[PDB]
């Protein structure tokens, strides 16, 4: 589909069964998600945003549907404003910037 | 021009006679660069996100040169960790996500 940034590129995502509205973000490298429970074990990850580094959990190889395109991968979880799908999951669904 | 997301979407920009590198960020409400002197008056503002907030100066009606395309509109100045081009200026050069 073609999305125009006049608004926040917010889309529905399916992770673990529940639907969640996330933010498509070319700025972020990874996909950070809001506090939630997910399968398996997690590793520790430091990520520094516009306001500093925080500790987030990391579950690799996680199946998430993004706007209708099943993708499986690293999903960082921690204290984030909104859900954020980063390039790791953007390259999967085949996302691109065009102007 | 199709910009892939295998790496960070960094493109050269020109502002205030200067030349700086900046991350195309659809996940960025507005454009915000690192400390630099901008013309005009300004109103202070704060911005949240991963890590919290940061105080920034908000200069409006500012001309910018992205990839050659000329865009106009607000620009934030502050301790951001990297040069960010937001949706407010992206919409101008006509940028979009595709998959
Ligand atoms: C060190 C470095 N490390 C990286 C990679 N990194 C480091 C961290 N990171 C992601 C990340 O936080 N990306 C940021 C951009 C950014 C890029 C590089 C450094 C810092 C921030 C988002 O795309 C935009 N944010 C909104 C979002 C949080 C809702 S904003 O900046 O807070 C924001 C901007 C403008 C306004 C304006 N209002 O009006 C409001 C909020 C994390 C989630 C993983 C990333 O890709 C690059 S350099």
């Amino acid at each position: 589909p073609q999305i125009t940034l006049w608004q926040r590129p917010l889309v529905t995502i399916k992770i673990g069964g529940q639907l969640k509205e996330a933010l498509l973000d070319t700025g972020a490298d990874d996909t950070v998600l809001e506090e939630m429970s997910l399968p398996g074990r997690w590793k520790p990850k430091m990520i520094g945003g516009i306001g500093g580094f925080i500790k987030v959990r990391q579950y690799d190889q996680i199946l998430i549907e993004i706007c209708g395109h099943k993708a499986i991968g690293t999903v960082l979880v921690g204290p984030t404003p909104v859900n954020i799908i980063g390039r790791n999951l953007l390259t999967q669904i085949g996302c691109t910037l065009n102007f």
